[PDB]
């Protein structure tokens, strides 16, 4: 057997891993299948993409194109349906007939062996009209054959009887296809509408408290719910909620020593009390977060769990399983790091002397928070537990659950990010904090929609509480709705970190990420009510973002997504498409000074002549404007960051 | 099963179709092969290739290195040896002696756990020292290990005994690697030198008649040899040697009716005469042809045949395969063609009808010349046959015979060039007559020299007796020296078709990259003698290039090139290593008019220092210079058309 077929088919993609992972979609996601095809001789050839169902079944008729000319690189969109392992081919033929029309178009008009070459269209098409089920279709081929076959009729209306629109019409669905070549399948993952698309937001339920109670419960957190539903969010991420460590217990502001009520980072999981499938007792009960969880849920909720594989000194592995733990001579053990951070209130987990028993514990925690509810896990620093461990525990999950999303929270290297998306993570954290720049902005997110979109799902938190960047320390409010409109339009899937909409912006110190007072290792009652009704929140634009995108399905997919040139540096524009819906965006990147550019569009990007101009929408105004190859902007920072604008 | 191990290696290179065909290599050669490596956590990975003979001998421990910092590419280079399918796989390890002297670096002068930090050191060469099979080396390491722990020595002599040189050298050689993960094994090719290494020499036999017999003869032919290898050649590729039609013959100059005793094309091959498995009545018997090429071979030459899988109408095969063409309606056959070429004196084959039966009588012919003492194929047109017949028969040919070439003539579009290569073809020509102004040059040969030489390996034909090239024709001989050093000192193998070295340059017509009064259609005397007398020739030039080439290891290889920057346009500059051997070429590619130019070479790319200062003697001339980081050329044409140089 040959490695390559009769009709040369190659390097079909997308592929992850030389085929041993799959590439990913979810429901209704469309995404270009590709391949390297041609053949020997100057004869022509056409292709088509078979994606086969969990179930087995095939899909539509699906042509490919060149995708430019001279390449032999062929392409089409697929689109997937329901959830499950899906598989795709290329097959690859000869296209006899195009090859035929083609020689036709020269010879008949030349008088060149008309006879001879009338007669080959006319067993083509007989061939042709072998292989199509229906029998109309059929008759109108085998009309066309006998119209070919008829010397009483003027050479130049023979063929032309082969070139009528309803003739290319049937060929064009059930075309003649020579020596049928297939790739070797691949395989396709598709998951639930939330993997991609889904607005997060993340609060710390203990700082919900009341003045009685200043320490929240899941019963008095509850009551924060309403708002982030309002504020259009899918999911409610929340830091971890187990039992909390006494032993080297974080102070405010990450000192070293609490001291008198210090409540202490979450991070720092396990007690006597139970471990990470046990419940902070100041938060309540089991059945408080049941509760909790319901509550969300009714409000159109997911609750995202963290899980920090990781544990305090007082966690029972500490003295039930100690082998879980790397132990210096003395028998002490080392806090955990990721340098420079540095993390004294935790021990770092080993995974080498009880690789399977760490497994099915952490499968069994898992499981645990699934039966109550969380179909979602945040995963805290992945990067520093083994790969194949997550790909292992995440398999066995997604095995018996495959709704259950993973989200990857590794700042790393690039090669670990992607390896850790590729081995099972619906969605991971990127580096769009500190892409701030248009040029940062576009090159990243040209990676992101690019060939990544394939294996990886971004999340992009404009915040998170161990990240404050100094574009928001400097700019404030403004620069919060900048962030917020470029997260919420960029990604599918986009979060901010409690805060945020308040516009907390002060730092620890100055070159620090971290806030000041950090909610970490405090309690951070808010205001929301006072906030509310003295405007100084962008809590109405995050809703007015969030019901744009529920509006507009282009802002629901990641992969359609071209940037068009401005003449200014600080004003970047871009727009994404999905089906008949089209988006349009500029922002201001300057939070400072008023910005006015010329924006030239990309025309043909938008469906358009270059001629052409349309009427658009501000969504976020309401005002309407008539654009076309060059427009003016127009966008002053406090009144207006950006335009969110659809295509009429 | 996990696809990642427990310590991630990724993206090992070279790749062939994701493992499904081999790279390739030839004995000695060397290259590099790299993985994507990293772990979790913070500690230090090491990394290292394994390649197997064909007998599954592992080769030396061989380390890698990571190529840029943050990148997490890591390298090294390799070394094939003898012929046959090798097998190489890349291991990855956790460094943790390379991690605990980085910490104890810091730790010990500043008092950290000093007495902690000195026995895991210890406890870590100890695991080290247990691996180590040399005894000696085993006492340094457990002497390291005694100094290490002993409490009554300094700390920082403690520490240092743990870090001299002895010590540095023994764990370079047996390191001790932490959770050793292997990539799964890669297929190597490892062929004869002949296949990337050689000079080629194309002529018609029937030109070298007599006086008294015009049409040459393999005896008469055979007296032409003694110059060839004389000029330091060591392939002569002959054009097909068998009978050839009569019907629709060619005559002169390509035109579409032979008259009288009009030779035709070889190419047009079979009569009654016989077929590809005979020999041209003219150019006598086999056993002619079996001493012409025993005297090739005692003079150092091999021979390489065309094998052109095409008929005259006058082949046998006409009657006896009908099935092996594609007949029209009227059952006559379409002259072959490959647009805008047109060859009305041959027939195409047909593939698809009995594929067997063609892939049985092709590989027999194969096996009647390879029993005559034919190693080498010249294969023509190989595009316009299905790839996957020609994967079949040189899998099945070198199958049984591992020591024959193919090179393959498809001068066609890269996505086809690129398979057949891949498929087994060991050589293939290029675009390489199409790449004459210096960026074509460099970005061709930076292709040609990158990813694709895992692959493919070119010959430089720097003409054809179907390609005169423009920069030829207007150029005159200088431009013949030119190509001619271009040609020698770019690629391992190169060649040139006879009357190059007479700077034949007479185009058809023009616009046309055909010659004059073509050798293909008539016999072509040239008196050598007289060219020699006269000195018209460029074959001492020749005969110096090769001569350099045999004298030149860095020559004899392709991967090793690198561009150096010239301030001018018009030259170039550019070196190659090997081992100590390292040569630099300067070549004007203005042929009209002197040059003068400004060479700044890339010192760390030739093993040198920014300052230095280095000695070279140009090999064409005898002439030294000493050149360093700027250098000053100036290039006259007929007289000094190139440089090529020495180091030391
Ligand atoms: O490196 P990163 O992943 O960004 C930080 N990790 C989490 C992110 O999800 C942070 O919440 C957390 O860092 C906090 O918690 C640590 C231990 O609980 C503290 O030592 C540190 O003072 C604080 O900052 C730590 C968890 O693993
Ligand atoms: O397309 P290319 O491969 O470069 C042309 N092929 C050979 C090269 O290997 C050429 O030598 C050869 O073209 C010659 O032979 C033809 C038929 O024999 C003639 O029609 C043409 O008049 C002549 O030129 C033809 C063979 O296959």
């Amino acid at each position: 057997p040959t490695v390559v077929g009769r009709i040369p088919v190659l390097d079909v993609r997308p592929v992850v891993q030389r085929g041993r992972r799959p590439a990913k979609a979810v429901t209704g996601e469309s995404f270009e299948v590709s391949a390297t095809v041609f053949r020997e001789g100057h004869d022509a050839v056409g292709a088509n993409v078979v994606l086969r169902d969990p179930r087995g079944r095939p899909g539509p008729w699906t042509p490919m194109r060149e995708l430019a000319p001279g390449t032999d690189r062929w392409g089409a969109t697929v689109t997937a349906g329901e959830t499950g392992t899906w598989s795709y081919t290329v097959e690859a033929w000869g296209d006899p007939v195009t090859t035929w029309r083609h020689h036709a178009r020269i010879k008949i008009p030349a008088g060149l062996d008309t006879d001879l070459v009338l007669e080959e269209g006319a067993r083509l098409y007989e061939r042709a009209a072998a292989d199509v089920p229906g029998r109309e279709d059929r008759r109108e081929l085998l009309a066309a054959v006998d119209a070919l076959r008829d010397e009483s009729r003027p050479a130049a209306s023979r063929l032309a009887a082969a070139l009528t629109p309803q003739v290319d019409a049937v060929l064009a669905r059930h075309p003649l296809r020579d020596l049928v070549t297939s790739s070797d399948p691949l395989p396709l993952l598709v998951e639930r509408e939330r993997a991609l698309y889904g607005a997060w937001y993340e609060f710390f339920p203990r700082s919900e408290g009341t003045p009685h109670t200043p320490h929240g419960t899941f019963r008095t957190a509850a009551r924060r719910l309403p708002a982030i539903a309002a504020m259009g969010f899918d999911v409610v991420y929340l830091p971890p909620i187990h039992p909390i460590g006494t032993t080297h217990r974080k102070g405010r502001n990450n000192t070293l020593s609490a001291t008198g009520d210090d409540v202490g980072s979450p991070w720092a999981i396990g007690s006597p009390e139970g471990g990470h499938d046990s419940i902070h007792p100041a938060l309540g009960t089991l059945d408080d977060f049941d509760h909790f969880v319901t509550e969300a849920g009714k409000l159109g909720l997911e609750i995202a769990l963290d899980f920090a594989l990781q544990c305090s000194p007082d966690h029972p592995w500490v003295h039930k399983h100690p082998e879980w733990f790397h132990h210096r001579p003395d028998g002490t053990i080392a806090h955990a790091e990721n340098p420079p951070k540095k993390y004294q209130d935790i021990y770092p987990i080993a995974f080498d002397a009880d690789p399977d028993g760490l497994a099915t514990e952490t499968v069994r925690i898992l499981r645990h928070w699934m039966d109550h509810g969380v179909r979602i896990f945040r995963v805290d620093n992945p990067h520093t537990k083994p790969v194949a461990f997550w790909e292992r525990v995440i398999a066995d999950i997604n095995g018996t659950d495959p709704d259950v999303i993973f989200l990857a929270e590794a700042f790393t290297r690039p090669a670990m990010m992607a390896t850790l998306a590729q081995i099972g993570f619906q969605q991971s954290y990127t580096y769009f904090t500190w892409r701030n720049t248009k040029q940062e902005l576009t090159e990243y997110l040209t990676e992101l929609s690019g060939e990544a979109a394939s294996y990886m799902r971004p999340n992009f938190f404009a915040n998170t509480p161990d990240i404050l960047h100094a574009y928001l320390q400097h700019g404030g409010r403004p620069a919060f709705e900048v962030r917020a409109v470029l997260a919420a339009t960029l990604s599918p899937t986009w979060g901010i970190y409690s805060g945020y909409e308040l516009c907390e912006n002060t730092p620890l110190r100055e070159g620090s990420e971290e806030y000041l007072d950090s909610e970490k290792y405090q309690l951070k009652p808010r205001d929301w009510t006072r906030a509310a009704r003295e405007g100084t929140t962008i809590a109405p634009l995050v809703t007015r973002l969030n019901t744009i995108r529920r509006e507009n399905p282009a802002l629901r997919q990641l992969r359609d997504l071209h940037f068009h040139p401005t003449d200014k540096e600080e004003v970047i524009a871009y727009s994404k498409r999905q089906g008949s819906n089209t988006v349009l965006v500029v922002v201001n990147l300057d939070p400072r000074h008023t910005q006015e550019a010329t924006v030239s569009l990309d025309m043909p990007q938008l469906g358009l002549d270059w001629h052409e101009s349309v009427p658009v929408r501000d969504e976020l105004t309401g005002e309407t404007y008539h654009w076309g190859r060059a427009n003016y902007v127009r966008l002053e920072p406090g009144r207006t960051p950006a335009h969110v604008c659809t295509v009429l």
